[PDB]
């Protein structure tokens, strides 16, 4: 299983050791959580 | 409690033994999860 985001306007990034997901239009950062993801069986290697 | 979807553009269906929820505008299928539902007390019999 590979996970993706529920809507496009967000984007992950590696801020430091931890990972932070920000908006695409502003630099405001938001905490990661499990509710923000969605499941798809086929894994693409190109992801984290 | 009866559950419904967080936004209208989705739709459940019984693909096989398991249930799959797809987009209303494309046939792309997405995995079921609990985060995609919402609770309402009154149960309508007309649902699954
Ligand atoms: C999936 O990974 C392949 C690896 O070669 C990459 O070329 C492709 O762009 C990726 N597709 C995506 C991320 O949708
Ligand atoms: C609720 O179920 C009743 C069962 O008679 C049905 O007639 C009605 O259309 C349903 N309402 C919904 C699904 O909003």
């Amino acid at each position: 299983n590979g996970y993706v985001l529920r809507q496009p306007n967000l984007a992950l990034y590696k801020e430091g050791n931890y990972y932070r997901i920000t908006s695409r239009i502003m630099f405001e950062p938001r905490i990661p959580t499990i509710a923000d993801f969605v499941q798809i069986e086929n894994c693409n290697v190109t992801f984290v």
